[PDB]
């Protein structure tokens, strides 16, 4: 009756964190479980976090949302991984593209259980897809558009034409990005950090360059104005090994 679904969100509050206090942010990645609402209609809402500093309450910002392509509880076997790029790693990434468009480059990969989980290769047979959460970014390195919304489904799909094989379809039928929420979240972290650690403006020159998922700065270094909350603290670790699955699949 109902597809499984993945909704990724971020819970943030203002608090005194440690700076290894100081005034910055307490954040944690969370999943919202809803297969009822129409896709793209999650709201920013107060979470369960409170602030030791001033009694303020956390807010929860839906970031993105992806429905599974097919009915059934088995759709709950679909999920994904996501991580930001860094001028610290083994692989490189499109540094001039980022420069030009002042946005951050991310890698997303689809996965399936049984779990390590199994990696769903893209059509062109790559292990992962290079994306930006912003529109208009075109990469000369990968000669592709990078915007997730425009490219993911399409990339894990293959109508079979010049391919000659059985049409291939993506396990996720659409990737909806909450642009406004993301911009709201990045600004928040950009501001906080420019204040806390103003040298960080050297490579983080725009709010659009903020990694709001794994909270690494471009240089590779985790922002000094964020204190991340892992599973110990009600959170979810994203990243190369950070597995998240769709849910709420119903058979009827």
């Amino acid at each position: 009756a109902n597809p499984s679904r993945l909704i990724v969100a971020i819970e943030i509050v203002e608090d005194e964190i440690p700076l290894t206090k100081v005034d910055g942010l307490k954040a944690r990645i969370i999943l919202i479980e809803d297969n009822t609402s129409e896709v793209g209609t999650q709201r920013v809402l107060p979470g369960t976090l409170v602030s030791d500093k001033d009694g303020s309450q956390s807010l929860v910002y839906p970031l993105f949302e992806a429905p599974v392509s097919f009915f059934g509880k088995l759709g709950d076997s679909n999920g994904m991984r996501v991580w930001s790029t860094t001028t610290a790693d083994i692989e490189e990434f499109d540094e001039a593209a980022m420069a030009k468009f002042k946005t951050r480059q991310f890698r997303i990969q689809l996965i399936e259980k049984p779990e390590s989980p199994v990696i769903v290769k893209t059509a062109d047979q790559q292990d992962y897809l290079n994306i930006t959460f912003d529109k208009g970014v075109y990469s000369d390195m990968y000669n592709a558009d990078l915007y997730v919304g425009d490219v993911l489904v399409d990339s894990y799909s293959d109508d079979g034409v010049v391919s000659g094989l059985s049409p291939l379809y993506s396990p996720f039928s659409q990737f909806y990005v909450y642009h406004e929420n993301i911009d709201l979240v990045r600004q928040m972290i950009y501001d906080t950090e420019m204040r806390v650690n103003p040298a960080a403006a050297a490579h983080t020159t725009a709010p659009g360059e903020i990694d709001f998922l794994t909270f690494l700065a471009v240089d590779g270094d985790p922002y000094q104005g964020i204190q991340v909350l892992g599973p110990l603290d009600g959170g979810i670790t994203l990243g190369k090994d950070g597995n998240i699955y769709a849910s709420g699949g119903t058979d009827g």
